[PDB]
């Protein structure tokens, strides 16, 4: 009340103060020295500490904002005269995404433990500016426990490997999904996540009355409305209470729930997070009888709508586990829109029930038809189909962002294609609802394509539907084929595969921005001359060398079969 830097100070406690407000500072700045920021981050838990004794000590009566920012000032700028609730706006708006960035570690474990596990927050934090803070300080514990297992062992590399690449992944995806939620708390607003979370946890939590998951995710939305705001301590704070509040009363909400609350702190944030869902009791009446065979819905739906279409959303996502969020969300909007025009006599909306049939349907084909194709090529292939599609979709973007986000959208085939049928289109579109999220943010800062920023601006439910049904784009003016595209190295077979992969990727990307209506065929035959005319000459030992014959041999084979 009286200091707030002190109440957060006295509820998160010393370390995880400091590590967040080094990671504060990491995202705001990203650009500066790690030792700089650690200077700032050591200096600031400094008066923190002494105002959680003397609360009455200058400057301490400030708010968090208004000290960060002008601390932030210091830094050796535009943004620092605004000084006003609008500095961080400015501080916010100019958080940059895709940002470039590229036993003797362990060696510096013990040496300097915080400082090492420091460094971490740092890397990751600049690298991913919207990173839900606690959710690192878990990751950070965890690179903690890493090198506690695997340094003091014989082999090191081989335990060290693994978990870290391990590890890493997770922390991307974590950032992807984080970036996602603040996307929809920001760009779209507040009900857009207040919507999402009533979806996500109906079916994470079915016994659970609306009015729990309705109070539940209010705090969750308070929690990452703050967390993605720059507001990190309160988000830290709010997260450990809610994580609190929730292992409490478990009982009124889900069964599963004992297991995580038996952790210390941010573990049982973390599996709450990730435990899954209740077993439904039914039980369970029509849903019919009410929501659509009732002659007083509308009068129901009046006074409360958005009660009302929340409560239609937690009856019907809870009843259907196998529903992605996002069609349950264009089911609610198209219950809502016709309510809207049903409404202002039960004899029209009793037709909206099937209304959903066909939006329940191009999903489900679309990932059961996607998954046939992955079966088929596999991750790689199915990345290059998904790569010549957006290729076709978006031309106009820039080709690493098409390479990246089209190996991302191929990715998640081998996250949620092997799963149980059941369990297929669930996965898949919550991921392609992230992947594609990260397509638009990497757009904004540098847009170039009227259908994906139309698209991803248009609504945030219906993302998918518009990137799956857009046709190729016949208004892109194609370019001639520059040979320096095609210019290549001796390196080229001394690379690793994984690496390979994106060299092949980017020329695929860059062959279609030459001719976008390619057909299957005349791409798979430039893909044989492609392969034909790497390895004759790769092996060609005295090369390249042979690559001189780059144009001649290969562009001049490849335009042909590109007529």
């Amino acid at each position: 009340y009286k200091s707030e830097i002190a109440h957060r100070y006295n509820d998160l406690g010393e370390e995880h103060f400091r590590g967040l407000v080094l990671v504060a500072f990491s995202q705001y700045l990203q650009q500066c020295p790690f030792e700089d920021h650690v200077k700032l981050a050591k200096e600031v838990t400094e008066f923190a500490k002494a105002c959680a004794a003397e609360e009455s000590g200058a400057n301490c009566d400030k708010s968090l904002h208004t000290l960060f920012g002008d601390k932030l000032c210091t830094v050796a700028a535009d943004c620092c005269e605004k000084q006003e609730p609008d500095r961080n706006e400015c501080f916010l708006a100019h958080k940059d995404d895709n940002p470039g960035f590229p036993d003797a570690l362990c060696a510096a474990f013990q040496d300097n433990e915080q400082l090492f596990l420091g460094k971490y927050l740092y890397e990751i934090a600049r690298r991913h500016p919207y990173f839900y803070a606690p959710e690192l300080l878990y990751y950070a514990q965890q690179y903690k426990g890493v090198f506690a297992e695997c340094c003091q062992a014989a082999d090191k590399a081989a335990c060290l490997g693994p978990k870290i690449e391990a590890l890493r992944e997770k922390v991307l995806l974590s950032s992807a999904k984080e970036r996602f939620k603040c996307a929809s708390l920001q760009k779209f607003g507040d009900r857009a996540f207040k919507a999402w979370s009533v979806a996500r946890l109906s079916q994470r939590f079915p016994k659970a009355d609306f009015a729990e998951i309705s109070k539940v995710v209010t705090d969750l939305t308070k929690v990452h409305k703050e967390c993605c705001h720059g507001d990190l301590l309160e988000c830290a704070d709010d997260r450990a209470d809610l994580a609190k509040y929730m292992c409490e009363n478990q009982d009124s909400i889900s069964t599963k729930l004992k297991e995580c609350c038996d952790k210390p702190v941010l573990e049982k944030s973390q599996c709450l997070a990730e435990v899954e869902r209740d077993e439904l009791p039914g039980d369970l009446p029509s849903l019919a009888a009410d929501f659509v065979e009732d002659k007083e819905v509308c009068k129901n739906y009046q006074e409360a709508k958005d009660v009302f279409l929340g409560t239609f959303l937690y009856e019907y996502a809870r009843r259907h586990p196998e529903y992605s969020v996002s069609l349950l969300l264009r089911l609610a909007k198209e219950y809502e829109a016709t309510l809207e025009k049903c409404c202002a006599p039960p004899t029209c909306y009793a037709k909206v029930l099937d209304e959903f049939k066909p939006l329940v349907d191009e999903p489900q084909n679309l990932v059961k038809t996607n998954c046939e194709l992955f079966e088929k090529l596999g991750e790689y292939g199915f990345q290059n189909a998904l790569l010549v599609r957006y290729t076709k979709k978006a031309p106009q973007v820039s080709t690493p962002t098409l390479v990246e986000v089209s190996r991302k959208l191929g990715k998640v085939g081998t996250k949620c294609c092997k799963k149980p049928e059941s369990e297929r289109m669930s996965c898949a579109e919550d991921f392609l609802s992230v992947v594609l999220n990260r397509l638009c943010v990497l757009h904004e800062k540098t847009p170039v394509s009227e259908r994906v920023t139309k698209c991803c601006s248009e609504s945030l439910v219906n993302r998918r539907p518009c990137f799956s049904g857009l046709e190729v784009d016949e208004t892109y003016v194609p370019k001639e084929f520059n040979a320096e595209t095609f210019t290549f190295h001796a390196d080229l077979c001394t690379l690793p595969e994984a690496e390979k992969q994106v060299k092949k990727q980017t020329a695929l990307v860059e062959l279609l921005k030459h001719k976008p209506k390619a057909t299957d065929e005349q791409l798979k035959t430039v893909m044989g001359d492609f392969g034909a005319f790497v390895e004759k000459c790769c092996a060609a030992e005295n090369k390249e060398g042979c690559f001189s014959e780059e144009g001649p041999k290969l562009v001049a084979a490849a335009q042909a079969a590109l007529v």
